């Protein structure tokens, strides 16, 4: 599992539970390609997304459906959705957790990069 | 102007200076459309993007360079840029400032939305 997603919700101070997000790898012709999605657990947490072998060096997008998770807790939101690009560079065994914490007008997201 | 952009940085306690912003528009076939760039001032603060005749109803992207602005410091960061993905204007004109806090390895960002 080189990569995971955690989302956490600063307003009801808990995990961010059934909010969806998709992974995009960045093509050639500069396009967005599918490449992974699903939804985060009860933990907040979405384990499973690749595997060594699919997740190669490039350009990654990783957009969080904050909109639809916010108007699920019936809460008025602000963005369409997060999103978090970077790029994933071969630099020794690496293991990537992308993390955000949400508010209705705000968020902020930081990468844990662990060996 | 109602959109401004003002960007900080976390790591030195500053303005971010001269941080290229790019802000896009969702055009009628879906694709991002160019509606407006600048780069922050001295005061880490970018003025003048557009007028209330062209910021009109619509979803908007505002794109901040971060990994331009650390890599001018020689900095290895994470993130490609910042993206902050909004509906504009859908009761009526309002003024938005988009704001963002930046480190090497994240980045928060908060919208402050006035009538
Ligand atoms: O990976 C985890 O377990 C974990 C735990 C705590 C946080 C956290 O508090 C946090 C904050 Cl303030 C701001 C932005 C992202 C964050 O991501 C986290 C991730
Ligand atoms: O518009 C301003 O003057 C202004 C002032 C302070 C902040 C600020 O501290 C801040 C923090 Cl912690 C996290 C995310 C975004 C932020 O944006 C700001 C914007
Ligand atoms: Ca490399
Ligand atoms: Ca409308």
């Amino acid at each position: 599992c080189p990569l995971m997603v955690k989302v956490l919700d600063a307003v009801r101070g808990s995990p961010a539970i059934n909010v969806a997000v998709h992974v995009f790898r960045k093509a050639a012709d500069d396009t967005w390609e599918p490449f992974a999605s699903g939804k985060t657990s009860e933990s907040g947490e979405l384990h499973g997304l690749t595997t060594e072998e699919e997740f190669v060096e490039g350009i990654y997008k990783v957009e969080i459906d904050t909109k639809s998770y916010w108007k699920a807790l019936g809460i008025s939101p602000f963005h369409e959705h997060a999103e978090v690009v970077f790029t994933a560079n071969d630099s020794g065994p690496r293991r990537y957790t992308i993390a955000a914490l949400l508010s209705p007008y705000s968020y902020s997201t930081t990468a844990v990069v662990t060996n």
